[PDB]
C-alpha cells in the first residue's frame, strides 16, 4: 500500500481503455455556418491539440415541431484521452466571438452507438 500499487502500474492500462476520447463542442456554432469546410476546419484546428481520428457535426433538434430550434453538436474523437483533455482544457470557457463556448468529455459508448443525444 502507501503507493506501491500505483508504482507498479496496477489496472491502469484498463482504466485508460476506458477513457472516453470524445469531445463535444456544444452550440459553438451556427446552423449558416456549417459548409463543405466546417469538419475540416475543426479537425485540423483540433491537430494542436491531439491526433484526431474523426469529426461529426449534428444538427439536434430541440423540440418535434417543424420550427423547433436547432442546436449544433460537433464531436470530435482523439486517438488517446490525454488529447481530449488538452483540447477541452483550451476550449471550453472561451468566447467564440459572442458565444461562450462549452466543451465537454462526451460518452464513448453512447457515441460509439452513434447516440449523440446528449
Amino acid at each position: 500500500g502507501s503507493g506501491s500499487s500505483a508504482r507498479h502500474m496496477v489496472m491502469q492500462k484498463l482504466l485508460r481503455k476506458q477513457e472516453s476520447t470524445v469531445m463535444v463542442l456544444r452550440n459553438m456554432v451556427d446552423p449558416k455556418d456549417i459548409d463543405d469546410d466546417l469538419e475540416g476546419e475543426v479537425t485540423e484546428e483540433c491537430g494542436k491539440f491531439g491526433a484526431v481520428n474523426r469529426v461529426i457535426i449534428y444538427q439536434e433538434k430541440q423540440g418535434e415541431e417543424e420550427d423547433a430550434e436547432i442546436i449544433v453538436k460537433i464531436f470530435v474523437e482523439f486517438s488517446i484521452a490525454s488529447e481530449t483533455h488538452k483540447a477541452i482544457q483550451a476550449l471550453n470557457g472561451r468566447w467564440f466571438a459572442g458565444r461562450k463556448v462549452v466543451a465537454e468529455v462526451y460518452d464513448q459508448e453512447r457515441f460509439d452507438n452513434s447516440d449523440l443525444s446528449a
